[PDB]
């Protein structure tokens, strides 16, 4: 297949306290040029998968109309909301139903964010065959980003949802889980484009990298002939970091979200950088390299920004005197574990969903280390609900750029033990409910996912 021009989603600026329908459904999308790809699509307001704008501060009024054909329900990945508003296997909603998402104030920093379904069994499937989206929110501190670098999305600020795929011969998609290896497509998408290009002029461009794939994560590089390229992480799930920090490479596991600033002025006109895949060494499932996406410096440009010094605040957590929460990734039979419990271990069916079993039980306000211990031969990025956290220690090496900030998923390698700081503080006036499970989206299906509790 040719180089395909890279799509860019459409945007929209979801309004202050107005309700807003979106619809997933299915549809027929020409993936492949001359194929129609059966997939599933959030609708809203006339735009497959938008990506959607939030500003910080604003009421989301949310209502989830579910015509996919099966149980389903929005989660909004990394966002800090009442668990009635999160998107909670619980409650899913038959298809022909809609689910209503209480009124809440979006309080997250600025940052790329990740709307997809969260439905009991069935995520990995409905992420796969086409129901995922970006979220962008703005704050202050995305201003003046925004104004130092003249930052405008579909220009310079370009989001790159990495997935991968498989088609069989009429460009239908195929969707066959090995076991519980996870899903591992043989193509790879940026946008749902195959093979993509993108033109670019000598600037500062900022990508919005979201591994949108079911398991497979990346180690991504910028190849300019023989050379690494330099770049920055400038952001994570959680949003900016304190400043940039200059890397030639970042691993990026499903459910996280990188934000990089490359300055292609660094290249020539006529030069062709690689975005590379370079295996990703977290010990069906594969470990190949590959390009994931072309960049052609076509144009000279006056660009004379600068990238700055500081880009926010993180504050770091205070973990004097916090609780341990000692969480052990094992596997009983070929089924992943998390504390010996599966969610069919008594969390799936619970006499009230408003009192579920949970893992363990916080007050609010508590600070919690957590500590994943992964006893397992395969990767894990655990991810939490309803907080970020601060990664503190990772026992197989330092961290890495793409550790810092606010995260909310973390890569948990093989016999890796890995140490990060919760500050379980919301201003609801109700216990929490909150899922921690894996992002591999066939190990969430088959039950890598537990509840955990924060009270008023
Ligand atoms: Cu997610
Ligand atoms: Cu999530
Ligand atoms: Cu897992
Ligand atoms: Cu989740
Ligand atoms: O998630």
């Amino acid at each position: 297949l040719s180089k395909q021009s890279l799509n860019i989603p459409g945007y929209f600026l979801f309004p202050d306290g107005q309700r807003v329908s979106i619809t997933a459904k299915w549809t027929t999308l020409e993936v492949i040029p001359g194929k129609s790809t059966d997939m599933l699509v959030y609708e809203i307001d006339n735009e497959y998968n938008p990506v959607i704008f939030l500003r910080k501060g604003q009421t989301f009024s949310a209502d989830f109309v579910n015509n996919s054909g099966e149980d389903s329900i929005i989660h909004w990945h990394g966002f800090r909301a009442p668990w009635k508003s999160d998107g909670h296997p619980y409650y899913a909603v038959k298809d022909g139903e809609t689910y209503s998402y209480p009124d809440f104030t979006i309080i997250d920093r600025s940052g790329t964010y990740f709307y997809h379904p969260h439905p009991h069994g069935r995520t990995g499937y409905q992420v796969y065959y086409g129901l995922a989206g970006m979220i962008i929110i703005e704050d202050e501190d995305e201003d003046n980003l925004k104004q130092a670098l003249d930052l405008e999305y579909g220009v310079i600020d370009i989001p790159l949802i990495i997935q991968d795929k498989t088609f069989d011969s009429s460009g239908q998609l195929v969707y066959n889980p090995m076991g519980h290896m996870g899903f591992w497509g043989d193509t790879i998408l940026v946008n749902l484009t195959p093979n993509p290009y993108m033109d670019v002029e000598r600037k500062i461009y900022r990508f919005r990298i979201l591994n949108g794939s079911n398991a497979r994560p990346y180690r991504l590089a910028l190849l300019r002939g023989n050379q690494r390229m330099r770049f920055w992480v400038i952001g994570v799930e959680g949003g900016l970091l304190d400043t940039p920090k200059e890397v030639n490479e970042i691993l990026v596991a499903p459910g996280e979200r990188i934000d990089i600033l490359v300055d292609f002025r660094d290249a020539s006109v006529n030069d062709v950088i690689k975005l590379y895949n370079f295996p990703h060494n977290l010990i069906m499932a594969d470990n190949s390299e590959f390009e994931v996406m072309e960049f052609r410096v076509t144009k000279d440009s006056a660009y004379d920004k600068s990238i700055p010094q500081r880009l926010s605040e993180v504050t770091p957590i205070n973990t004097d005197g916090a609780q341990v929460q000692r969480i052990t990734l094992g596997m009983r039979r070929m089924v992943f574990t998390i504390n010996g419990e599966t969610w069919e271990d008594g969390y799936a069916n619970p006499q009230d969903i408003n009192n579920p079993k949970v893992l363990f039980e916080q007050n609010n306000g508590d600070v919690v280390i957590i500590e994943y211990v992964n006893n397992t031969g395969m990767y894990h990025p655990m991810h939490i609900h309803g907080f970020q956290f601060q990664v503190l220690e990772r026992s197989l090496g330092p961290l890495r750029a793409t550790d810092l900030g606010w995260k909310d998923t973390v890569i948990v390698a093989p016999m890796e033990t890995v140490r990060i700081a919760v500050d379980m503080s919301h201003p609801y006036n109700e216990h929490q409910i909150y899922l921690l499970h894996c992002h591999i989206l066939e190990h969430h299906d088959e039950g890598m996912m537990v509840n955990y509790r924060v009270n008023a």
